[PDB]
């Protein structure tokens, strides 16, 4: 009784003299710890002369099987799986070792000493088509709690059967540290990192500098009602909904081309599949020579570049494929030359396809809904065969006060949205860069010029012609992959009903 | 009788209607078409790079801000400015059809206005020492596309001057500069400072990516933490993150192995000092280690050494640093091929042996260094090791956060570290507790509420890799690299207990 459970909980005191057991990191000094420890990613990349001799590898026990003399371990690290096997082939039939190993809880972290070789038929699961024969296995971190759900279940595509295996969004978000271990979730957030990298490097290559502007404000920035309020040492303040005012102030200071990658905070009480209370905004602001279209074409080049880099062979292709295995969706498509529609044209397309009913004099007054966004996206996919397009010339009355209107037709503005799979990823405009026109537009929008005093003032000592845009990082990733919910592309999502974890 | 002024006023306000037939005036951008075609417009950075081409054979167009105008009778001298670059442009009316109205209009342009100039570049006998473009433009046309509307709060000539005690030296004080930040940021030194800030972010990110890190973004709206700003989050009590600590650890417990984040954090402590802000940009790293946390420590070290090396090489960074030093002189930042590392005990003994610190032996383990004492240790180490950069490890466990792993041999000491630049702290970090039972025990030891940290504690319950991390102040690193006297110089729009604006 005590006998067997003593070996099930066996702690190793000398890794040389023994071949299995729980071990503190302190004790891992076989021949004075000249251990060359490998991880699955390194192994994958070199094999797909590590394999001429025994090696040490660390990983999580993704799955365990045990029958008689044989025992299979699926060892996992990030995206990489490998089958390791304990058959007591060269272990002197310890048998107690078999009991110890076969009782290890899933997700436990293990250091295996073993020999690589390629099997006749590898497992279809392990993307490492080699296997390891276990000469020694030590557990440096034992799973302490039963998982909230099994990874095999959370990794599986949803069949939607009556008695089907399905892990709820709530369950996953509540237990995010486990949810993130699925192959698709790991890949999703590697791709999020990739988008940030391509974005920054493109702008840096085009002579931009990165800026960091405050999120604690004295005023609203993108509107008062939807801002979170704070007590700032007995001043009333707000969280930034956007770095809009500061990135323009930086252009007014001469920085010429700036970007920011930073959180913003939105306090709208909206609970939708695409709305967050906190998200990462990629912001750009820059000057133009004579026409604001110069900048629009530039923003377009940027996104085409992002798509080109995300769709390339190598790592990104494996990441996207791993996402698509659980969440299938056709490849994101874009044309060599991006289609650009005017808002009027887009609305007339919706009318022509009988999705909207509007007389002429009402078109510029209609404010396009998210449903109509997706309907326009379907129309353009069928006619232009792309998932990516631009709408310009939004009605002035539907855009913020800093948007420059067309002087010859003030009912429309020099403004633009970009769309992926029919849904908005980017919003931006030519800015009003004349301080008097700016004050006129502020009063036309019934805003309080005193609360905007420092921003306005930044235009009083001249102002370059400039434009800019703001982009949702989580939206871009969501829509590139076709995912159903933006909570899949934010690490720890924030929404009106979720502050935790 | 004297209505002639009315005419003069018409001249000073002249709006140009056709740039093909006129040589000066205010213009709409929509009217800058030369013979119905598009102007090839240059900026001063392009000119600087080319000349220091097609620029010397014919008239060109250049845009810039009027940094200065000097009127001298039939000549006027305009200094045009863009970024770090300036160029002298000359209007001589003998060459401009003896048109006195044009001269009158040019002289009356306010500083900082934005103009497009059409003219011919040539190299003068001896160039103006203030302009780093050593060519001059001789003006054939000049059009103003944005006129300064308001008297400046202070003059840029004064805001650019190095501070001295010489007679009639005008200083622009901090309160004034910060209040009119969009003007202050136009000084050459301030422009250069924030280019160097961007440079630090780029080098940090690129180093970590080349070493197989991924960038993460973790929430700043939190549910639970008294140095935190509070928020009402839809009838919940929320707080602003002081640090992404818990989430970057949670990511390591999720398998991400190597993560960094560049993001704001928010600190509500009521402290007004030269080096403390209420909002700043934190550079955070968190990563696993094989068997010894010192692996990661040496990695963080090479990261900073790499940053220093990249900041100190090449034309661009060299000119940015030289431009800062022209206004704010300071010895070049110094470091060693082997970074010195001291234990906390060692550092304390050094301070005591040098007469800078007196303590009872009993109080040696509880002592917490002041910032003045930080600078004193910095002076000692500068004199003995000839470096501005060094590391302290092995702080007492009682002085470090609850997630800090202590030495199991001697639990009073922890596996923690700070890095120092010019004697002042830039980085804080440690080996983490990665055993969930030890974590619960330490949380109990610090009289913390486990319920408030549940989601975090739970993330250690399904195994935890051995790991460590660090947090870095971006503005502090830049300030101490340049030797600047105040962190408000290295934060674009500073936040402190008495400054919410701009
Ligand atoms: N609640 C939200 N949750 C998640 N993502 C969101 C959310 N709201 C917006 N986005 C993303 O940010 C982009 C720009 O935001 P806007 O509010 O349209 O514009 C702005 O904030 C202007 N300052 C832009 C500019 O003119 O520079 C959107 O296209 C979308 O991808
Ligand atoms: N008020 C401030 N204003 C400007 N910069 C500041 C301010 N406070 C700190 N810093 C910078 O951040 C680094 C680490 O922050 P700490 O609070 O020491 O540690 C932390 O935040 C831990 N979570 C780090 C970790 O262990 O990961 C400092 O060295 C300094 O450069």
């Amino acid at each position: 009784k005590n006998e067997a459970t003593k070996v099930l909980e066996h702690v190793c005191e000398d890794i040389n003299k023994e071949s299995y057991g729980f071990v503190k990191i302190s004790k891992m000094k076989e021949n004075e710890k000249e251990i060359r420890l490998f991880n699955l990613e390194e192994i994958y990349h070199s094999l797909m002369h590590l394999l001429q001799s025994d090696i040490w590898v660390r990983g999580r026990i993704h799955d365990i099987r045990s029958k008689g003399s044989l025992a299979f371990i699926i060892l996992r690290h990030k995206l990489y799986s490998m089958q390791c096997i304990l058959d007591i082939k060269h272990n002197d039939n310890d048998k107690n070792m078999m009991k110890w190993v076969s009782n290890l809880p899933l997700e436990s972290i293990v250091d295996i000493k073993g020999k690589l070789s390629k099997p006749e038929v590898p497992i279809d699961s392990t993307n490492i088509k080699y296997e390891a024969h276990i000469r020694k296995i030590f557990c440096i971190s034992k799973t302490a709690k039963e998982l909230p759900f099994l990874l095999k279940d959370a990794n599986m595509k949803e069949t939607n059967e009556e008695g089907s295996i399905k892990v709820n969004q709530d369950n996953r978000l509540n237990n995010r540290c486990v949810d993130l271990r699925t192959y698709a979730n790991y890949s999703i957030f590697c791709l999020q990192s990739q988008i940030c990298t391509i974005f920054k490097n493109f702008l840096l290559e085009n002579n931009f500098i990165e800026i960091h502007t405050p999120k604690l404000l004295g005023e609203s920035s993108e509107g008062g009602a939807n801002a979170f309020q704070i007590n700032y040492f007995n001043q009333k303040g707000f969280l930034a909904q956007s770095p809009q005012l500061y990135k323009q102030m930086c252009i007014n200071s001469g920085f010429d081309r700036v970007f920011e990658v930073a959180p913003v905070f939105r306090a709208e009480n909206s609970n939708t599949y695409r709305h967050l209370c906190e998200y990462v905004s990629l912001d750009v602001e820059m000057t133009y020579k004579y026409d604001y279209l110069e900048n629009v074409h530039f923003y377009d080049s940027m996104f085409k570049h992002i798509f080109t880099e995300l769709s390339k062979g190598g790592k990104n292709e494996m990441l996207i494929k791993t996402v698509k295995g659980q969440y299938p969706c056709e490849d994101f498509q874009w044309l060599e030359e991006t289609p650009i529609f005017t808002y009027e044209e887009a609305i007339k397309m919706l009318i022509q396809h009988g999705k909207l009913h509007l007389k002429e004099e009402e078109i510029l007054a209609y404010d396009m809904s998210t449903d109509m966004e997706k309907e326009l996206g379907k129309i353009v996919k069928a006619s232009h065969h792309t998932d990516y397009y631009i709408i310009i010339n939004f009605p002035s009355a539907l855009r913020p006060f800093y948007t420059m209107y067309k002087e010859d037709e003030p009912a429309i503005s020099n403004s633009y949205d970009f769309f992926m799979r029919g849904e908005e990823i980017l919003s931006g405009s030519q800015r009003i860069s004349d301080v008097n026109l700016l004050l006129e537009n502020i009063k036309r929008f019934n805003l309080d010029a005193n609360k905007l005093n420092f921003y306005i003032d930044s235009f009083a000592y001249s102002s370059y012609p400039h434009s800019g845009c703001g982009i949702g990082l989580e939206r871009v990733l969501m829509l590139f992959l076709g995912l159903n919910n933006i909570r899949k592309t934010s690490l720890f999502p924030r929404d009106p009903k979720r502050l935790i974890p």
